[PDB]
């Protein structure tokens, strides 16, 4: 038996562009993911979010699935361009109506909404003005967040400014693999910095408009282990954790500067008086969300940009090719308490992509995902037993969905989606998870 604390929040998680479809319905502006995915060569098989899970129409039935499974919390995101089609100024009532219906439905059914304000679908109109590269985004984001607080803050009380700002900056602006598809290290570190300033401005306005709410921010994290016991490899691990995990943002938020190895690597790329912004960046937050999926063996490498290479290990992997290292989720939970001691933590995403097939029996026997969830939920329980203030756990994802540059080819859902009909098939992992929420923990 591994029983969780009373009132622990068991959730599922999605993101607007990944499930909704109908990106231009009802006066919505284009996002950068619309223009990106519509550019030939950017996404596997030419996939886009034009249709996705058609959640824009099937939202009621999807929530009914959440209800039926008994899960207590739904993490979802809001499409900025549905609300403010030009990014600032005009507010689209029909966009607000879409999310209002979802919000009211969840509450009526006793599910707690956790709203991610920004999960990567910037209004295209703002990208034309530089997007995350432009310092003024801290004002645009504040205006947007304010609108969400004023319209939804009466009912939604749990808020997340940004999903995975490292990915937004580095994958979007350095690697060019995600929208807006840029490859410029100077832009990428300006985007890191503006992400922090916009997050801090949003939190500030939240204090003014939602008196009884809680607000946090979500980071991606990997469990990095050194290839050798040599000095340089252990250091390569120390760089990667500081750059790729929560310290890149939490060192600023809690200590008022970037982490030390990040400055060794990137001080030429950061804005010249970046320190002037640090005091405002330290705006107090209520919780930290950590996402976790995978671990990576890393070693020093003199030929690699950043002086780090990944080394492949003979370990069980998901369809992403990601190494399954359950103890990473425990390590990261431990480490976040050790380093910054946030008053609350949530696992805001954890999950796995496997090649799911509908059997002849009409069921999806994803024993491989059950095994994955069970192992990590076990490690999260362990972290709680050693004092980490973990208040919730969210499976990525409710639904198989548009997996960014991988398109529909990667399935993360505990519910299978047959894209040809839009049929939902609860997976074995979904029934299994439904049982652990009912029991408030593991059993065998
Ligand atoms: O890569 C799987 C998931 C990682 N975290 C952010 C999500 O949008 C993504 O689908």
């Amino acid at each position: 038996v591994k029983k969780f604390p009373e009132g622990f929040l068991w959730g599922v998680a999605t993101a607007s562009y990944q499930i909704e479809g109908s990106p231009l319905a009802d006066g919505a502006g284009m996002s950068i993911w619309h223009t990106f995915s519509h550019t030939p060569g950017n996404v596997k098989n030419g996939d886009t979010g034009d249709v996705a899970c058609d959640h824009y129409n099937r939202w009621k039935e999807d929530i009914e699935i959440i209800e039926k499974l008994g899960v207590k919390a739904y993490r979802f995101s809001i499409s900025w361009p549905r609300i403010l089609p030009e990014g600032t100024g005009r507010v689209n009532q029909k966009g607000l109506d879409f999310y209002n219906r979802i919000i009211d439905t969840l509450l009526e059914k006793g599910i707690t909404p956790f709203v991610t304000i920004y999960h990567w679908d910037l209004p295209f109109a703002l990208q034309l003005k530089g997007g995350w590269a432009n310092r003024e985004i801290a004002d645009w984001f504040a205006e947007y967040s304010r609108v969400l607080f004023e319209n939804f803050g009466d009912r939604v009380k749990n808020w997340i400014t940004l999903n995975e700002p490292w990915v937004v900056a580095i994958v979007g602006h350095l690697y060019g693999v995600h929208a807006p598809g840029m490859r410029d290290i100077y832009v990428a570190f300006r985007a890191v910095h503006n992400l922090l300033r916009a997050h801090a401005r949003a939190v500030k306005v939240f204090r003014e408009t939602v008196k009884d709410g809680k607000i946090g921010i979500v980071f991606n994290n990997g469990y990095f282990e050194p290839a050798s016991e040599k000095e340089e490899d252990i250091r390569a691990v120390r760089f990667m954790h500081q750059f790729n995990n929560y310290p890149l943002f939490l060192n600023p938020i809690y200590r008022g500067d970037y982490p030390e190895l990040v400055l060794e690597f990137a001080r030429e790329y950061l804005p010249e008086n970046y320190k002037d912004d640090m005091s405002e960046i330290q705006e107090k937050i209520d919780f930290v969300g950590l996402n976790y999926y995978s671990g990576h063996l890393v070693k020093f490498d003199p030929d690699a940009p950043a002086k780090v290479s990944f080394v492949e290990r003979d370990l069980p992997k998901t369809a992403m090719g990601w190494e399954i290292v359950p103890e990473g989720i425990y390590w990261i939970l431990k480490k976040v308490k050790e380093e910054y001691n946030p008053p609350e933590v949530y696992i805001t995403e954890n999950g796995a992509a496997f090649d799911d097939v509908v059997s002849e029996d009409g069921r999806v026997h994803d024993q491989n995902r059950i095994d994955y969830l069970k192992a990590h939920i076990g490690q999260a329980w362990k972290a709680i037993q050693e004092g980490v203030p973990l208040k919730g756990y969210f499976v990525w994802s409710l639904l198989d969905n548009f997996e960014w540059a991988e398109g529909y080819s990667k399935r993360f859902g505990i519910v299978y989606v047959d894209y040809s009909t839009q049929k939902r098939i609860v997976k074995d992992s979904g029934y299994w998870y439904s049982n652990v929420v009912k029991n408030n923990g593991l059993e065998d």
